[PDB]
């Protein structure tokens, strides 16, 4: 890999000394920058190799995750915060013979998969979908699907563990390029991409995948962490068996969600949410301010996250 202490030269200018490697579609290190430097707040992605898929991942950041994007978006909705991973820049560096691409992105802490089974409090599943929701009309103005939302995905931060982020975006793509959305087809051989617990139907299918689809993979997610399970998981090994599971479902909204509930819990909330996102058109733009009433019926204000 790459030895600590290296400097990586980025194209703003800036400086970044590499920490220890915290594991890895890339390299993960952590990042000191050389000027005003104790513990490190900073992280870089490192290029596995020659022509990669880092490309996607980076444009993305470049494109969308730029710190004053986002504190004009944070002003205009009055949101309290976005959990978008700060990006603080990119750039190129050798090793050995070749030059490589690195990103620079804040710290974050801990990703919930790891934190609960994978079952949280209802108050919980249900923030942890408002703050997704936010996230994706973000993204999603600015012409990005994540495509992959999962606990894995979600990080907490490691400054506010308070505070949630939607992480990962490697998978990202961008279904409005320039304002144009994208046609619907078929296709059978790019067929179940993803994360196959959770991806969308229009995935399965092989469609190119657009807003409903971030939609629609968040409420099986919301589901999965208030269940702590899917009627699909015991045929995994069946994609096809996957799309008819998730679709049988659907069709028969909202009993099927109710039912599956164990008993004390309710996934009333995450039903209807599914209603309201498996009505939405291939193109169409998901009304975040319904299914975030959808998810906080009563419109009291969020309090902090809950992992007890
Ligand atoms: N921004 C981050 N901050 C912290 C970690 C991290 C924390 C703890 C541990 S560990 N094994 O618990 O020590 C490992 C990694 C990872 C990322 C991150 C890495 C990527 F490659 C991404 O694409 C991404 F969106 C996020």
């Amino acid at each position: 890999p790459f030895p600590e202490g290296k400097v990586l030269d980025d194209m703003e200018g800036n400086q970044w000394v590499l920490g220890k490697k915290i594991g890895s579609f890339g390299l993960i290190y952590l990042a000191f920058p050389t000027n005003k430097p104790k513990d490190a707040r900073h992280v870089v992605k490192v290029e596995y190799q020659e022509n990669g898929p880092l490309f996607s991942e980076l444009k993305f950041y470049q494109r969308v995750a730029k710190k004053d994007c986002i504190k004009k978006w944070i002003e205009r909705k009055q949101l309290d915060y976005l959990g978008i991973p700060l990006f603080y820049g990119s750039g190129l560096t050798e090793f050995k013979g070749r030059s490589y691409r690195f990103m620079v992105m804040e710290r974050l802490g801990i990703d919930l998969q790891k934190i609960s089974n994978g079952t949280f409090k209802k108050s919980t599943v249900l923030q942890l979908g408002i703050r997704m929701l936010d996230v994706l009309e973000y993204i999603h103005e600015n012409e990005y699907v994540h495509g992959d939302i999962k606990a894995a995905n979600l990080l907490l931060g490691y400054k506010n563990p308070d505070q949630v982020y939607l992480a990962d975006y490697g998978l990202s793509y961008r279904y409005c390029p320039n304002g144009n959305h994208k046609q619907y087809q078929e296709n059978p051989r790019k067929g179940h991409n993803g994360t196959i617990e959770f991806t969308s139907l229009d995935a399965h299918k092989g469609v190119a995948l657009s807003r409903r689809s971030d939609v629609e993979i968040l409420g099986y997610c919301m589901l999965r962490w208030l269940c702590g399970k899917l009627p699909w998981e015991q045929n995994l090994k069946d994609p096809v068996a996957v799309q008819t599971a998730k679709t049988n479902l659907l069709d028969e909204l909202p009993q099927s969600v109710l039912k599956w509930a164990p008993s004390g819990s309710s996934c009333c909330e995450i039903a209807q949410f599914l209603v309201c996102a498996h009505s939405l058109a291939y193109d169409e733009k998901p009304n975040y301010q319904a299914l975030k009433k959808i998810l906080n019926p009563h419109g009291i204000p969020l309090g902090p996250l809950d992992f007890s």
